[PDB]
């Protein structure tokens, strides 16, 4: 075989690209799409296609633009340019408006420099916008705007915006703004970071600062002060451009005040109801208030009796957070996943007055989502297909029989495609089926009425022929029984695979609590590399602490991070030298987040087991790390919960045994995430002892170093290291 | 050959100890000095001794003791506890003091916890203390305190303390108090720090420390808002304990207040005179001002006509700062160490009321120091003997005749030591002499009278036996000669030398302004252990820029830092594979702090030469480091002065040429000298390019990396990295 082989470079100057079918419907047959730079506009049910806007209209602008969103009308533009990156999600951009009609761009009333978040209202061209710190309402996209709050300040009160902690671990959003569907009401969260300790660092910057910089960010680590939460509403069209606005408190129920709350979610029932989510400091109660409007007093009442109250007896609520609830149109019900007495997460059906719920779907095996909602029909993702967890397919369920279930993308294309993903157009006519492995992404457009298949969208074929030249690694997906219990692991193989002699292997890891690293997925990526070219078997594997597999498995780790998921991942280990092609030798392991400090606990445990690994930006000890998610599974630090095994779990404890082993820890130095301080005292703890290891810093870069020339970088160092351990050319 | 060789061990574990003859002269003819753990005070004529404090004095204190101070009056014993580390030379202690008569510690009127400092006067039991930034005079060691001075202010106003710059770059010291021989005045400079940018960075500290804590450093960087400085005496005869006492402020002269200025010394000439010196911003123009006391008014005027200057035109005023000079005891006259027509540093007899001053030595060498001065003689040390820049004795010139020298350490035991220093007793009747190369330390007392050797104090025949037990190394130390003139090198060359092999090579760096690498001291460290076990050359070059043999050397690199050190450095490398005893495959190149610097701009060169190099804490771009010291090299970073080549100069501007060399960059994150920035800088740039190679971080170590853990741990460290680019198992 004279084929080259996915080399290094492949992955990294980046040379086989996955072709996507990005979408944004804006209606219930169209969609809009990009081809080259122009966006296209397309009819779901013929094809049919038209220019909205050329790669042209903004030549003469003289800003670069980044993004774009479309008013609920059709009607007007916006244009995100400026962006200046955050966190995760966080980020500050300029933006214009463009009236579609006119062909015109508005000078008069801008929407100011710094913006931190705007979003249109649902129906209409009202906008609603953040900017230092307040909310902001335009009526029309060229009139003063409405200055809803005041309260606004820097690190201090975010109105209309998520802080940190509440960004992350919470809302995955910086928005904290939500429009009533009719887009009349406008709720926001107001945030207060007054107590909360800030965590410090240095940022170098560009060569011509002279002085670093310390940036400060409100940060609650494990048992310090969180952030308070308040909550308002605000009738937009009763604004008075003399009388300031009066914004309506909906204070949380009476048993989340005793103590530290979290607002964990905010869904809209119908114009003139809303339903909030509430979840205590002790992550294992949490619940859901419907506030009613009331006509005559210009109040919105939350009755008592309409709460339903989520708790978990073995474990914390929701996978990571509380599931979101879904409305049937009148609003008197709604249909939310929700963890069985088994212990497997289904649908049930809420009636909003009374207190138990029916579970309409069951079985050993989870649901993912909820996707869309008719008068018919719920439709949702699910593991179930072949008892797979790895999988995921799409369902529909008869709300007139919930025994009549059609699965909908299974028998599509099945030795292709094994796991899919949804969007539905506005009111549910049609949906784009994304599948995105074992084969090469596929991507199909469907009419809901029949669930005829229209056509293909996007297939790579010009993908597949040039992969043909390459020898590719194939992927194998399979289970182990451990106490009587079947936990799936992947591995990565070589080309040309020979069961009869002995690869080398690195164990890829993540393990945080509900991850799932052994699935269905076709990835292109430095796993590839490292089969396709150097011949290293590349696994990973799903042990306790999972996700998808019910409570069972997921729960075995409450309160003991780093215990069964660290031990799982040596037992994986060992089971594969016991199969025979396995280098018992030449074991290594990996991972980057959470993934680096399994990887670091795992070579601290002196298994003789690992030869060398990497960790990259590890937590180090669960108490440098923020409050909301190490909580969330280890209780508060103090000596009457868990301060015990807080202490019992730290990389740092588990210094001498590295004595045994090779060890590359990096880390970013403006990892707002996981601070650099986590490796600090890794690597302070490890010269304490006389340990040689390898570090390697990587100035200015975040929790991904994310950035161009780092990534290649790091994909580069890593294999260096990667390919001395094991005696490679 | 069967014997064991200098292993890395042995270096790190500190194995082979050179003992010390460590003595504080007391008095004209006593000394102290310790063994094991108690006192013993000598006499210099016969050598016999006595307990004076024993090793069990203080069993029953409960504080383990640091330090101790004795009264110029025998009367106190000062007892420094509660030892904090700060800078290179300040720190924080507690103290108390011990009767000596009555056998009694003090309990009424306590010196403070925290105290910056303290000192005894000069004649009889005065103290006097800085705590919390402010002076104080204790008369008798348990009466109150009076306080000199309110205006102490953290971080801000310094009362008799330095601050960071003038610790490290000017005074070389904490200590910022000058008493009067008498013991009536108390001189103390002020610091102002208002407007000086502070240095940030992150201290993670003990695992216990949740938040890493930001240390703040006013610390001026070039071109950045200097401290100011203010200059007072104090009668501590007339100090009451109802009125403040009354300083008097000594201004700078008028050609030193049109600008910026630095103190750069202060010395006490009689009773009722002090000289001053002043240097300019622009550091080739220094001014000294001696200042009489006033009977009739209270006041110390400083006479235009007493005024010297010393300037150049070729460089910067001093070696790093202008000459000490040194008085006859009526105070008329001094002499002092200042560079010559020539540009050779000599002794110059300065009368105080007249222009020009007298060179009483001269020739094609350098005075190093005046250390005594009696009636008859003045004491130097100079490199005068075999025309050896490298080597050090001791000399002797006739006051009534300048012609007639004799040299007093020459001929003293020729092939053992050729680099002496001295401790002269209180009126220079005896002189501890310290050799310390090229053979084993030698310390021996003699008589001022006659120049007799009245006994050896200690010899090291201990270690010696032992060391002819091991497979020591050689030292060469020889000259080669470039562009007509003579530059010196020294090879650390490894045992049983067979100048037919072809060996491996080391090139050792520093060749910062007016360093010296190549000299004839013997030093057991890093190098010996490459040579001993690893059989690597370990040479160490002065070329351009560097000290001890006059201006047209050491000023060649004026405002051209970065350019001929280090081009002489690679010329260096060359002439040594010309050798032909040198593996021109395997040459490599280190240093630490400004030698971090010189290593990396030579891998950065791209003159194919270097195979490998380590810099540690390297200087990156000259802006990043202190202003006075900068600046005295290099100008001010302004497009008018010599912006352009502060710019030409970087390491980072030279990261593409690293492509060609193996590279290892260390920094500890707590350096508050060369801040960690400065390498955080030379990473960036270098995964900016593509680049591979080396890194590791020494949290909360500084400058030294000091701690023992972080010691070993990095000259292991190196020692791996620099086996790997050689081949050796
Ligand atoms: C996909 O392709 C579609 C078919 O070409 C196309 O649908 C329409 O295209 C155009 C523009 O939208 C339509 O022309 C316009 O139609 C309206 C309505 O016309 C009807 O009504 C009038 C009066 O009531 C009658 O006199 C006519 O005979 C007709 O029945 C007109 O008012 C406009 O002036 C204009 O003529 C066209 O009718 C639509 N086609 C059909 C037959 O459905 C989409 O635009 C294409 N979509 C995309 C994604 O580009
Ligand atoms: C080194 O060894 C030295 C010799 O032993 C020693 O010098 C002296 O030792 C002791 C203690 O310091 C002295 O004893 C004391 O001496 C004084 C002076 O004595 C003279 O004067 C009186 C009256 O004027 C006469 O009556 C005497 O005869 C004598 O001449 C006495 O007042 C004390 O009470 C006491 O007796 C001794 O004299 C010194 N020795 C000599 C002869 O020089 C050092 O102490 C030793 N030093 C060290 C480093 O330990
Ligand atoms: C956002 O920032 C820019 C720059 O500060 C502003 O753009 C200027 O706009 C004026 C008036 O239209 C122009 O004449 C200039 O060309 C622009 N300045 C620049 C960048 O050169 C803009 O006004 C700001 N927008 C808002 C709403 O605050
Ligand atoms: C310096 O610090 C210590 C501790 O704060 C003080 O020591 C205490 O002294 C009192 C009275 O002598 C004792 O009873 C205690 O035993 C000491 N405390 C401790 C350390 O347990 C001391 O007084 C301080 N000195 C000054 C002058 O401020
Ligand atoms: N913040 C942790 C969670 N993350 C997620 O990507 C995630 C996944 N599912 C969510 C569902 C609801 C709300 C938020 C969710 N966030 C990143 C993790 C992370 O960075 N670390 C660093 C060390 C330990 C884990
Ligand atoms: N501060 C620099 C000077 N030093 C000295 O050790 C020294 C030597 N002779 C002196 C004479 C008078 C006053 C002060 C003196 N200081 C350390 C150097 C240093 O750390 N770096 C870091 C990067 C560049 C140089
Ligand atoms: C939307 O619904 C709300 C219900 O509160 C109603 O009061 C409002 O007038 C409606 N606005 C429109 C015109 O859609
Ligand atoms: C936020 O919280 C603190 C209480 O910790 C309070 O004093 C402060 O006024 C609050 N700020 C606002 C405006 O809500
Ligand atoms: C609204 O509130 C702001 C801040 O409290 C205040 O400055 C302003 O006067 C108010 N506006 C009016 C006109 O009522
Ligand atoms: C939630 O967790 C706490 C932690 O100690 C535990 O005491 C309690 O049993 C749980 N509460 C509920 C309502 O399940
Ligand atoms: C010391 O000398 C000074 C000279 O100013 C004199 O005034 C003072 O009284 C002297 N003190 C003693 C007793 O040594
Ligand atoms: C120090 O300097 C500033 C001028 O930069 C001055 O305003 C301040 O008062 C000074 N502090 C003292 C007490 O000398
Ligand atoms: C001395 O000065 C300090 C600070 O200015 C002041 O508080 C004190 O009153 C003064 N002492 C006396 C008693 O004159
Ligand atoms: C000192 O250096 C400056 C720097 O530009 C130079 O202009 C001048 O010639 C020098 N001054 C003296 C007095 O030598």
């Amino acid at each position: 075989d004279s084929r080259k082989t996915y080399t290094l470079t492949d992955y990294l100057k980046n040379t086989y690209r996955l072709k996507l079918y990005s979408l944004r419907w804006i209606s219930d047959h169209e969609y809009l799409y990009k081809q080259e730079n122009n966006i296209l506009v397309f009819n779901a049910e013929y094809g049919n296609s038209s220019v909205f806007l050329e790669n042209s209209t903004f030549d003469e602008f003289g800003h670069s633009i980044n993004d774009y969103s479309i008013s609920p009308d059709g009607q007007f533009i916006l244009l995100e340019y400026n962006y200046v990156k955050q966190w995760r999600h966080s980020y500050t951009a300029s933006y214009d408006i463009y009236d579609l009609n006119k062909r015109q761009l508005i000078t008069e009333e801008r929407i100011p420099n710094n913006t931190q978040w705007v979003t249109w209202s649902p129906v209409g061209h009202k906008l609603a916008y953040v900017w230092n710190n307040d909310i902001y309402v335009k009526i029309e996209p060229n009139l003063p705007s409405y200055r809803i709050t005041w309260t606004g300040k820097e690190d201090i009160i975010y109105n209309g915006i998520t802080d940190w902690v509440y960004e992350e671990e919470v809302f995955s959003a910086y928005s904290a703004l939500w429009w009533s569907p009719n887009g009349t009401f406008l709720a926001y969260a107001q945030f207060n970071d007054t107590e909360v300790p800030l965590i410090e660092y240095s940022f170098y910057s560009d060569e011509s600062l002279q002085y670093p910089k310390t940036v400060r960010v409100p940060y609650p680590k494990a048992g310090a002060v969180n952030p308070t939460v308040k909550f308002f509403v605000v009738n937009t069209d009763s604004l008075s451009s003399v009388t300031n606005a009066t914004s309506i408190q909906i204070t949380a129920p009476a048993s989340m005040l005793i103590g530290d709350h979290y607002l964990c979610d905010v869904t809209w029932a119908t114009q003139e109801r809303i339903s909030l989510q509430w979840l205590r400091r002790i992550q294992n109660y949490s619940v859901m208030d419907i506030c009613d409007y009331d006509e005559s007093s210009g109040r919105w009442n939350c009755l008592v009796a309409r709460q339903h109250i989520e708790m978990s007896t073995t474990g914390w609520v929701g996978r990571f957070r509380p599931s979101e609830p879904h409305f049937t149109l009148d609003g008197n019900s709604f249909y939310k996943i929700i963890s069985n007495e088994e212990g497997y997460r289904h649908i049930c059906y809420f009636q909003i007055d009374k207190k138990d719920c029916t579970f309409i779907t069951k079985g050993t095996w989870e649901v993912i989502g909820i996707e869309a909602l008719t008068s018919d029909y719920l439709y949702y993702i699910s593991n179930e297909y072949k008892g797979m967890p790895g999988g995921r397919n799409l369902y529909k369920i008869q709300l007139s029989d919930y025994t009549k279930v059609t699965c909908l993308s299974c028998e599509l294309n099945p030795e292709r495609c094994q796991y899919y993903s949804v969007s539905f157009s506005k009111e549910a006519k049609y949906y784009q089926l994304r599948c995105s492995g074992p084969g090469l992404p596929l991507y199909t457009l469907h009419s809901s009425v029949n669930d005829k298949g229209l056509r293909v969208l996007e297939d790579n074929s010009a993908l597949d022929k040039m992969l043909q030249n390459v020898q590719m690694p194939s992927k194998k997906l399979d289970f182990i029984i451990l106490n009587e219990t079947k936990f799936w692991y992947q591995m990565i193989l070589p080309p040309h695979f020979d069961k009869s002699k002995k690869y080398p292997l690195l164990l890829d890891v993540y393990a945080g609590p509900c991850s799932q690293k052994a699935d269905t997925v076709f990835r292109l990526n430095w796993a590839t590399y490292l089969a396709s070219t150097e011949n290293i078997i590349v696994a990973s594997f799903d042990g306790r602490g999972s996700g998808y597999q019910g409570d069972k498995i997921m729960h075995a780790i409450n309160r003991r991070l780093g215990t069964f998921e660290v031990e799982d991942q040596i037992e994986a280990a060992r089971q594969f030298s016991k199969m025979g092609f396995v280098d018992n030798k030449r074991i290594a392991i990996w991972g980057w987040s959470y993934g680096g400090y399994v990887t670091s606990m795992v070579l601290g445990s002196g298994s003789g087991v690992f030869k060398c690994g990497i960790a990259v930006a590890p937590v180090s000890r669960w108490e440098y790390y923020d409050s909301v998610y190490t909580e969330r599974y280890m209780g508060l630090p103090t000596p009457e919960d868990n301060l015990d095994h807080y202490r019992n779990s730290t990389v740092m404890s588990r210094a001498e045994n590295f004595k045994q082993v090779e060890y590359l820890l990096i880390h970013g130095t403006a990892d707002d995430n996981v601070h650099f301080q986590q490796s600090a005292q890794i690597s302070k703890a490890l010269v304490d002892v006389g340990v040689d290891f390898q570090a390697m810093w990587y100035t200015d870069e975040d929790h991904g170093i994310a950035s161009s020339t780092a990534h290649q970088h790091i994909y580069t160092h890593m294999s260096h290291f990667i390919k001395q351990c094991f005696s490679l050319p």
